[PDB]
């Protein structure tokens, strides 16, 4: 099998691509000191999210399957993120807003008082509602529960958080480092 290695780019604050992910990140956590951006490049976890990419953008026609949510996360768990992705309820939350995923629950200061946010590339594809309870995504159609919806959101007209079930339905493009 493929072994999923990775790099970590640090971006200079000069380079355009940091403006734009801090541009998203200060939508709503303007109020953090960005300490930095990293830009992860898995090239086997990339093929991989684009293989996905591919099938879902042939399944469902118009739809812009792509969304760049944001995910909290503890230090620690850096590394398994930066090989794995989110890929193993079943489930991955997903934050439309930074300052949800700024949560000191999701994203846990570490010794330092440093959070890690990932700026990440999710296959929301077509999505329903959903509640806290279920661990797996419903079913579309009854009398084919095969078909299987590719996410669920809090509020399908104004989304704020997204559950991903599948294999390289996400791709931790970018690290946000941040503190209070
Ligand atoms: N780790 C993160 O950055 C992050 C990003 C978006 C959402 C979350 N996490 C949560 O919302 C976790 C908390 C929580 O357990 N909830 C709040 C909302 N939940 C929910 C589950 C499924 C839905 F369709 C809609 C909402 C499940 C019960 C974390």
């Amino acid at each position: 099998m493929k072994q999923q290695n990775f790099c970590v780019v640090e971006l200079l604050p000069s380079d355009p691509e940091y403006n734009t992910v801090a541009s998203k990140f200060n939508q709503t956590c303007s109020h953090f000191r960005i300490e930095k951006i990293e830009r992860i490049q898995n090239p086997d976890l990339w093929n991989s999210y684009q293989a996905k990419k591919k099938t879902m953008d042939a399944k469902n026609g118009q739809t812009m399957n792509e969304k760049q949510l944001f995910h909290g996360t503890d230090a620690g768990s850096v590394p398994h993120v930066n090989r794995n992705g989110f890929n193993r309820g079943k489930g991955t939350y997903f934050a439309v807003n930074a300052n949800y995923s700024a949560n000191d629950t999701y994203s846990r200061p570490d010794a330092n008082g440093r959070k890690h946010v990932y700026y990440v590339r999710v296959l929301t594809g077509i999505y329903t509602h959903g509640n806290h309870s279920l661990i797996v995504p419903p079913s579309k159609n009854p009398q084919n529960p095969t078909d299987l919806y590719d996410t669920v959101t809090d509020n399908v007209h104004h989304p704020s958080l997204f559950v991903a079930f599948y294999d390289y339905q996400a791709y931790p493009e970018y690290l946000i480092t941040f503190r209070k």
